[PDB]
């Protein structure tokens, strides 16, 4: 059995085990049996927990950030179900009160053995809130639906848990020697080698002679550092670029000057170095894993005694302040160190400030430092998030930050999960804080594991990536087997959408889509393809069951990459175990991820001031190479399949302005019109502030969605932050819409711009917390989120410099110019 679940992790994580083995890498090997010891408790643990506990464990509740309801409510193994009259402000435990009751009385004669179970999803609702709090409930009232849910007793949950089982001393300059190369190009070679305490050079930059393009080049040179041994810093990397010139950039290679053990490095290495779009700090100190192929330096480390970083209780041993502290000069910077103590004392949430202060090149001003850090108050989560940040690349500074963000709730974590994850590529070492913190947390956590899981697994095509995230995926494992299992289960469907939509894309260009379509659902009905594409959680929410697949309604589009539009259905969730799934392949997934994410947030945000603009936060989630799948909202259709204002259609306009109009009427006959023209306005602001905001652009018919409610919503974000200055959009149609259909209606129009000021206005207050968590994703590589820029951008369009009186005038500027080019 070791041996199977070995082979069925190696499946799973997309690269064997053994391949971990035969790197002979003492610090992979500590990793690998240090973090399965962690995950192995974790597991033992959980199999012991209450079955309350147990749910939370496995079924998180999903919250929202004086009504008479209808509920209809079942027990487990029946078929008979009762509709139930109770109110929004009822606690589950009355609704279940209410059905045992009733359940006493046919079968002719406690709620605390009891959890409801919403109809064929993963989803609970049980704890000591009000029915209207939960997401489900809260969903139900809006759209106008009937909450259907099951009472499952304790004994049953147990049967779940139960199924489911597994130094100071050396003052001589800092120096290398750099010995050869062996490599490609076209002029002479160099390499610049700096030595870097995260952005911050410790010291200038050193280059080498230059050398004919010959070779295998071969340098034997000592390249001395203006920086004594004892000052540098245990986070200090050296940083290598290797170019042509009579510039043309080769590559690039870094590591730290000290191992995960913290002895300082000698003698020889060999640097496989990664290939160039000089420097590259942020950059992996970890070699390219293609030493066949790869240009490779030599350099050696002098010996200079073995010292190993002092220990901290070694390090231990050794105004208009305020008018200032809310990038700085000299002098400025030199009052902060100077009145360090009273930062600690008074201002303990500037401690970011004070650590870009001190001098990391000189130790004994990093103990002062660390010495005030370690008795430094904890920060609010929002601070935390800043000291994630390259820029604070100390170890100390970085497990201060990791403690501080352990009060992180959940629902919170779950919100940032992306950028933490993100926020691994700037490790300098396999075992950290923010592994075994993210690691521990997915444990505690189903939905944490499944979404850590897929975040790793979506980026092992990566080679700078795949070791760190393959062995992390496989702690995981070693930490739940049943999980594993669930997974491997989802990564089967995926391998099977995967060649289905390369056939597709061949069959599209030799015949016609009804002959495509047809061949398709031949496809998915052999035996293979209907078992696996069966039966799963949805990698895009593991509490949506994707039961049986409805080949008859299942499709491809006709844009490059011939997405694949998956139906299901399942007769034990009734009607909402009716869902879609887009599985696309060919395109990078990354972007529309972070961007739907973001706005998610903003929504978060909006409804936490009671701001509800009835957004439609919809799933999209990268799960390999340039392969994802997005989450099907029904009911939905395109602006411009609206407009095509087809004859003999309920939508048939005199002109078209009034087709989306005439389209909502349909949907929504009588008093109806009203409501669903309101959530069309709200929506509408929403997406028009969340689009200004993040500066995506070329928004059209085809990439602007409305459901059948009124509540329009975006796809399909190529471009953000300006990136292919975007103005603020109003559109006329939609106008037209929010106006009732009316030429003039300023009374609706001015309503709708307050919701537009109020959206906005709430986001400038949150605006740090966009910038820290879009600092977070520079960690990621999006070539449309790679320097300062693509920051500053957020930074104008949030009009974070400004006062809110400022920032709203200008922004009602905007807005006006927007309304001008509506016409
Ligand atoms: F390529 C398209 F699949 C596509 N790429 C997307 C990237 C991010 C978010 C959504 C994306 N979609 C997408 N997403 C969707 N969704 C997802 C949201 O619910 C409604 C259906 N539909 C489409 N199309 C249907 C109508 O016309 C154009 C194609 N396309």
């Amino acid at each position: 059995v070791k041996k199977l679940i070995n082979s069925q992790i190696s499946l799973l994580i997309g690269k064997g085990l053994h391949e971990f083995d035969s790197l002979r890498d003492p610090e992979v090997n500590d990793f690998r049996t240090k973090m399965r010891q962690f995950c192995e408790e974790a597991a033992a643990h959980r199999q012991q927990l209450g079955w309350v506990e147990w749910l939370q464990y496995s079924f998180p509740l999903q919250l929202e950030p004086n009504r008479a309801l209808l509920v209809n409510v079942k027990f487990e193994g029946s078929e008979e179900s009762f509709t139930f009259q109770v109110s929004t402000k009822d606690m589950p435990l009355a609704l279940m009160a209410c059905a045992l009751r009733k359940k006493a009385t046919v079968f002719r004669q406690q709620p605390e053995e009891y959890a409801l179970q919403v109809n064929g999803r993963h989803e609970y609702l049980y704890g000591n809130y009000p029915l209207c709090h939960f997401q489900y409930i809260c969903s139900c009232l809006h759209s106008g639906l009937t909450p259907h849910l099951t009472m499952v007793h304790s004994s049953s949950i147990l049967a779940m848990r139960d199924e489911q089982s597994n130094l100071w001393s050396l003052e001589q300059p800092f120096s290398i020697e750099l010995i050869e190369g062996r490599k490609v190009n076209a002029m002479k070679l160099v390499v610049q080698a700096g030595l870097f305490h995260g952005n911050e050079m410790l010291c200038k930059t050193v280059s080498s002679s230059e050398v004919n393009v010959c070779s295998e080049p071969v340098w034997k040179q000592r390249l001395e550092f203006d920086i004594s041994v004892c000052d540098l810093p245990r986070m200090a990397r050296l940083c290598f670029a290797l170019y042509a010139v009579v510039d043309c950039p080769i590559a690039w290679a870094n590591l730290m000057l000290f191992d995960y053990k913290d002895q300082l490095k000698t003698g020889e290495r060999c640097l496989y170095m990664w290939p160039s779009v000089l420097l590259n700090p942020a950059g992996t100190v970890r070699g390219n894993p293609n030493t066949e192929s790869a240009a490779a330096l030599v350099i050696y480390l002098p010996e200079v005694a073995p010292v190993y970083f002092p220990a901290l209780e070694k390090i231990l041993e050794l105004q208009l302040r305020e008018i200032l502290e809310r990038e700085l000069y000299e002098h400025e910077k030199d009052l902060v160190w100077k009145m360090r103590h009273e930062v600690q004392e008074h201002f303990p949430e500037a401690l970011a400030r004070l650590l870009l202060v001190t001098k990391w090149n000189k130790h004994e001003d990093v103990a002062q430092m660390l010495y005030l850090l370690c008795s430094w108050p904890e920060l609010p989560v929002l601070s935390a998030l800043e000291l994630l940040d390259f820029s604070f690349p100390d170890c100390y500074v970085g497990s201060f930050a990791i403690k501080s963000l352990r009060k992180l709730t959940d629902d919170e974590l779950f919100q940032y999960l992306l950028q933490l994850v993100q926020v691994l590529k700037y490790e300098s070492y396999l075992d950290c804080e923010l592994t075994k913190f993210l690691l521990g947390r997915a444990l505690a956590n189903r939905k944490i594991g499944h979404f850590l899981f897929w975040h790793l697994r979506s980026e092992m095509h990566v080679p700078s990536v795949a070791l760190r995230f393959g062995l992390i995926m496989e702690a995981y494992c070693r930490g739940s087997t049943h999980h594993m299992k669930v997974l491997m289960k989802q990564g089967e469907a995926l391998s099977k959408l995967k060649a289905l939509n390369d056939f597709v894309k061949v069959s599209s260009q030799k015949t016609t889509k009804p002959q495509t379509k047809e061949m398709m659902h031949m496809c998915m009905r052999q035996e293979t393809y209907m078992e696996a594409l069966s039966h799963l959680q949805s990698p895009l929410d593991p509490s949506t069951l994707l039961e049986e697949v409805c080949v008859e309604q299942c499709t491809f589009m006709d844009s490059k990459m011939k997405p694949l539009w998956i139906m299901y259905s399942s007769e034990e969730a009734g009607s909402a175990g009716n869902v879609g799934i887009i599985f696309k392949n060919g395109d990078d997934l990354r972007q529309d991820m972070l961007t739907l994410q973001m706005i998610q947030l903003m929504d978060v945000l909006w409804k936490q001031e009671g701001l509800d603009l009835r957004m439609t936060p919809y799933g999209c989630l990268p799960t390999g190479d340039r392969t994802g799948l997005i989450e099907v909202v029904l009911h939905s259709d395109t602006i411009a399949n609206i407009q095509l204002n087809k004859s003999n259609m309920a939508a048939t306009a005199a002109f078209n302005k009034d087709a989306l109009l005439n389209w909502l009427k349909s949907k929504n006959p009588g008093e109806a019109l009203d409501r669903a023209i309101e959530e069309f306005t709200l929506s509408c602001a929403g997406y028009c502030v969340a689009t200004y905001v993040l500066g995506i652009g070329d928004r059209h018919s085809d990439n602007i969605m409305i459901r059948e409610s009124g509540q329009l919503f975006h796809i399909d974000f190529g471009h953000f932050l300006g990136n292919f200055r975007v103005p603020f959009i109003l559109t006329y149609d939609f106008v037209h819409v929010i106006q009732q259909g009316k030429t003039n209606n300023s009374e609706k129009f001015e309503r709708f711009r307050g919701y537009c000021e109020r959206a906005y206005t709430i986001l400038r207050r949150h605006g740090l917390l966009f910038l820290h968590l879009f600092a977070l994703m520079r960690a990621a590589g999006l070539p449309e989120l790679s320097c300062s820029k693509d920051i500053q951008y957020l930074k104008d369009s949030l009009a974070l410099g400004k006062t809110e009186e400022e920032a709203l005038k200008h922004f009602r500027v905007k807005f006006n110019e927007a309304l001008r080019e509506s016409w």
